């Protein structure tokens, strides 16, 4: 048969490893200091005991068992209880403030034999080490030893560089069958943790780097390229909160769709968003406004001057206003918050104000990856998503988005300024709709105390899209 | 000329100009997980199963049991061939609880099995550069006298560092293959190179490959001979008016490009293109990289076409995938793979601009030439869509500059007429045919696209903001 | 400082005569560079071209194999050994060492009356300060013996130290470096004379190709070679285009057909190539975007029978992806094919295709080379160049190679009355008058037809003109 694997039950990993770690073989987990090796090792054992009734041995080489049990209480895992229930054996191989190899393989086997233990975690084998071929042969002996037992091993290894050699010595890499590289890449002044499976001998795996976050629920990996173009798509309509906009969308937005609001600063994106949120609470549905530009304080003042009261919506428990600076974390961290926050609130409508805030400084690819995730998560979860985008230029803009994410959205609302008679008008347009007919008219519109009023088209003008048209 | 032995690895025999030179050792160096072992296993396996050429595998770390088990993954029974006496896994790995000695064992094994092939994996784990060359030289030199073609595995620490670990292994061997696993920004890319073959020609540079269920599959971008068939056979676009604008419809043996701003009607044309195939009981595949099976099924139904029906009839397969789910190399395989099972008459990729996201224009072009080329030589009508970055005033058909690779170009654009977003369609070019040269207005309905009349009384129609005459 | 001719294509140019006589020349380089091929070709040429006997010292490769490897290039070293013009000296170990070697070299030189010596590789012998003296000794002895030697050395890094130990350079009188540099995924073979003590040579690196004929270097600087130029005319194949140029294209000239995709560059090529064969003259067609079947089909739709012209051995079609080879290799394929057919006209369709993925310096070098070869061999070259922009193009070429062409035929779309019409312009003609009018031209089953100019329009060059 094909190489049998053993599920780790670490969010994402088992999809990246196409099942889990090859059973009976050792797997190297190497990374710089604070990459998540120990955690990868604990979480690996814990889940086997709790879920599969597979006992585990943790082989510490410096961390006192008090501290291992103590660090586990942070993630809400109680190791002490599994010790006292004879399921998890912590095997202190740290020296009190040669016997190595043969002596230790006996000790770890006396424990492997004693607990019927199907899983082992050695952390960190590096600290035992010796020149170049010394680490290779002493290591190899240990791997080949455990393979004879028929036990499945996680081998924490250290690193000095972030994209340097795999291990410390340039040997371990090859001794082991399965190699996992953790990274904590400094991208500007922020840190992006990624896990890569370099090889699993005798089996396929997902290639490349995958981002993850160490939350209070452990390692959470988002398989960026393991989401499936496999979501539901109804014809159920919903209201935008603007009646003339619903008319122009051929009877309102689709429930299962991503809507994009594109225009210069001060064109009315946050007004359409505010409105899009107030419609959900008006029909007794929960909504989340993900603000990254304005504070709750300012989002209420401005909403109340447009006629709508966020307070009664919040108190009724139908509207959550979140608010975060994009620079406060990295994209994976934000994507984590958003997914986390949608689960505990279970809304029918998400709104992010704005994507253009989150694209700042971050690379185009890194940004798009975030957008394929948030767009993709909403789509498969049957949640309507309105995403605001502020164009870098206020006039003469030729591209909808500067990040080029138009092919990812289903519906594009387009706000733009228009200069007539030495004044600055606005002009909404339903630029596209996937499914609906939609109005093809660039209707002028005004904002008041009442909200948005969508009047008539500029029938007697040429080059409306320019920003300074000419009366025909 | 030097005599070569066919390896039966997809792409290698063409890259090596006939296989590995016979009676010489070939060095295959790479970083961890590069496909070194796989290359050597295959070398032997494909040798045994095809030409009844027996082979020997020397292993210094991996147990023989494991070389047999790992091989089962690719659906090959190495165990059956050990019994049959065609293979022999000479276990040279250390015991948990020699230079000339091994050579004698390897020599003995060769005659003891009439073996024409060898694979020593890896001759580094056995190990001072002064010393490593002398013994490595002895081994490779010995094997030349035995008269046995050899694949010798060696390890590396850096993708563009020294070819092998000790800056010696290279110069000893007659033949050097580098397997690479380059990090293309969070996505990996597997390339095979032949750095030197003493006494013969080969192909130069990096050639990308994939490790799959069927082993190593290399796509030689530079040997796919631009020597492909052609006809004047016409196939319908799925729109009678567009067919007329092309001068009888599309050519069968042609790459078509549908270009335009976001939501101009590309994915609609892709739909009508695919349906028309199912109408004439001909198979087609729809490669969707932006929508989803449901949203495609839906959006099409609101255009009066049942994809649900076509799939049930097995005349339409829909392969949905995110562009960033894998690197280009993998995609090209999936695309080429899905075309070999289903054996279609027409292919559709929606869209190319989606795949060019976050990738060097080179990797893209090579990929595009790849798919273009394959469909062309396989006599398959290819409709590819491209979203222009600029919705109005676009000065270039594509930002990837792949217009020259296409044969036919359907250009869709927005036209601002009396405060409205009207659309237009013009057959920009058509190699072989006449085609209409008119920027004719069209509307989309429940029925689909209706191609009306040109903007006769307008100036600067392309700019997207025209002017009344 | 007297020099020995290598007869290695173009090396004698770079070296200003060849290798300094009675001195060793280091030829360092990474694996697969062509050091062993260089040193073999240095002796072989020495024998066949001057009857200068050579001695080849091998420290790894068995004499048996060195012969087998050479049979590749069509050279028979076995015959040259039996005849005693070449002596392969085996100094490999079994499967007082430097001095023992000198003696055996000095033995063969005196025994075989040998002018040339090749030692590959001196490095492999050794196993830093110590390497210097042993090498110095080896060279100093060979200068006493009075032998011009080639000495191969190996390198780890492609732009790192000129030799393994960072010494071999300083001890040698002459230094040559072979490089096999990686341009993305394609390889580029470059040769560089780093120094020749006592003499002049061409500085910097020069590309080369290892072919069935050995090391073929292109000294991309020492070209010009005078080239001849006449006022002889040649029909373009389009009657009006012939007039608009002032009697046709000059015989010894570079024609450029720039324009947006689908404007008709390939049609202008097709007729240009036909016109040669209508006057029983050979022409090669170098295609980089269209297969011979498609070129055959589309031509047949414009009237011309490509198949008929191919049978009479007048018209030759090439066809090759740019991504298949590098630029140096493409230059060779063309330089080769011209020699094997000796055509009156080459047609490259397109230069724009071959510029893909390459640096403009690397590309522009390629163009200089193709131009200068066609110009000096008096082959009239038409070249096509599809522009990046189909309307609003402000530059004739995006490669900036307009100064390298003598004549430019500029096609462009013109937006008239809601339709896409094309226009032909003779943009320049060094030597002739040429028409200065932007003319409209249709393409029918019969080929092109150039009608009347757009005199009643403004802003034609933009592609969106205004009626006035
Ligand atoms: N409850 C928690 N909430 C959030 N982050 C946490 C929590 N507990 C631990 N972390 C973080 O997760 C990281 C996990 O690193 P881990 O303890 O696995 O070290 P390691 O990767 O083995 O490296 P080292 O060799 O330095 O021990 C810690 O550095 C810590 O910053
Ligand atoms: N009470 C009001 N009466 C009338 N118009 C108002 C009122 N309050 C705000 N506006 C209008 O609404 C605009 C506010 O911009 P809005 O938040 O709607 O859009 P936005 O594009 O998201 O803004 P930004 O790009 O600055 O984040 C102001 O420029 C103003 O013209
Ligand atoms: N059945 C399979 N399907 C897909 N990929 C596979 C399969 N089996 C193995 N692989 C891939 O092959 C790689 C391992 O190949 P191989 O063992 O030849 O590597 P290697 O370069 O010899 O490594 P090392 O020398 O460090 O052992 C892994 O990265 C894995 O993803
Ligand atoms: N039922 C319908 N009735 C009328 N018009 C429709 C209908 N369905 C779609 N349309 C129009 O046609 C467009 C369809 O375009 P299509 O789905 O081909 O997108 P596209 O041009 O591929 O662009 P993108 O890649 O950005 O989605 C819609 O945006 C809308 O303007
Ligand atoms: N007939 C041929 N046609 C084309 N290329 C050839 C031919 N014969 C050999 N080559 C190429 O030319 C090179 C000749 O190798 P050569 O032994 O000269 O290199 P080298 O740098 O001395 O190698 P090393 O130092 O590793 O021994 C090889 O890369 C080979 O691929
Ligand atoms: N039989 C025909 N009748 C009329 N026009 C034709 C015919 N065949 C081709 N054409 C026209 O010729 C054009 C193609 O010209 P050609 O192939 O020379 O283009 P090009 O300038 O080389 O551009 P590219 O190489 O980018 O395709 C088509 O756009 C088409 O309008
Ligand atoms: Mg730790
Ligand atoms: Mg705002
Ligand atoms: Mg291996
Ligand atoms: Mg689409
Ligand atoms: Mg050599
Ligand atoms: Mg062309």
């Amino acid at each position: 048969q094909a190489i049998a694997k053993m599920r780790t039950m670490i969010e994402g990993f088992d999809d990246i490893s196409h099942g889990g770690l090859p059973i009976g073989r050792s797997t190297l987990v190497s990374g710089t200091s604070g990459t998540g090796k120990t955690l990868f090792s604990i979480q690996f054992l814990y889940n086997g005991i709790i879920e599969f009734d597979e006992p585990g041995v943790f082989v510490t080489f410096e961390e006192t068992p008090q501290d291992i049990i103590k660090n586990a209480r942070s993630f809400g895992w109680d190791l002490a209880k599994l010790v006292d229930e004879g399921k998890l054996f912590i095997l202190d191989a740290s020296p009190d403030p040669g016997f190595d190899l043969s002596a230790l393989i006996e000790r770890i086997n006396y424990a492997i034999q004693k607990y019927r233990a199907r899983r082992v975690s050695i952390d960190s084998v590096t600290s035992v080490f010796d020149a170049s071929s010394v680490v290779r042969r002493e290591l190899f002996r240990l791997v080949a030893r455990l393979k004879q037992i028929g036990a499945t091993t996680v081998m924490t290894t250290e690193r000095i560089e972030e994209y340097g050699p795999i291990a410390r010595y340039g040997v371990e890499e090859f001794v082991s069958d399965n190699v996992v590289i953790l990274r904590n890449v400094l991208e500007g002044e922020r840190r992006r943790r990624t896990l890569e499976i370099l090889k699993l001998r005798g089996t396929s795996h997902m290639k490349g780097e995958y981002p993850f976050t160490i939350t209070d629920h452990g390692i959470n990996i988002f398989p960026l390229g393991a989401m499936r173009l496999t979501q539901r798509s109804s014809n159920v309509r919903v209201s935008s909160g603007v009646v003339r906009l619903d008319e122009m969308c051929g009877g309102g937005f689709f429930k299962d769709s991503i809507i994009l609001a594109t225009g210069a600063t001060g064109t009315g994106k946050t007004l359409l968003v505010s409105r899009f949120v107030e419609n959900a609470c008006a029909n007794k549905e929960r909504a989340i406004l993900f603000a990254y530009e304005e504070s709750r304080a300012q989002l209420l003042r401005n909403a109340y001057s447009w006629g709508m009261d966020f307070e009664e919506m919040e108190r009724q428990n139908l509207l959550k206003i979140v608010c975060a600076y994009p620079e406060s974390a990295g994209l994976e961290d934000h994507l984590q918050i958003i997914k986390s926050e949608i689960n505990d609130f279970k809304p029918a409508r998400i709104a992010i104000d704005s994507l253009s805030a989150l694209a700042r400084g971050v690379s185009n690819n890194a940004f798009r990856q975030f957008v394929i995730g948030v767009t993709g998560y909403a789509k498969q979860e049957e949640i309507t998503g309105l995403f605001t985008n502020t164009s870098d230029q206020f006039m003469g803009a030729h591209s909808i988005t500067d990040s080029h994410i138009s092919t990812i959205t289903d519906t594009i609302i387009l706000l733009q300024y228009v200069e007539i008679r030495g004044e600055m008008s606005r002009a909404i347009n339903v630029f596209k709709m996937r499914g609906s007919w939609h109005d093809k008219a660039i209707r002028e519109f005004m904002i008041s105390d009442k909200g948005p009023d969508i009047k008539d088209s500029f029938r007697n003008f040429e080059r409306i899209i320019s920003g300074s048209p000419t009366r025909i």
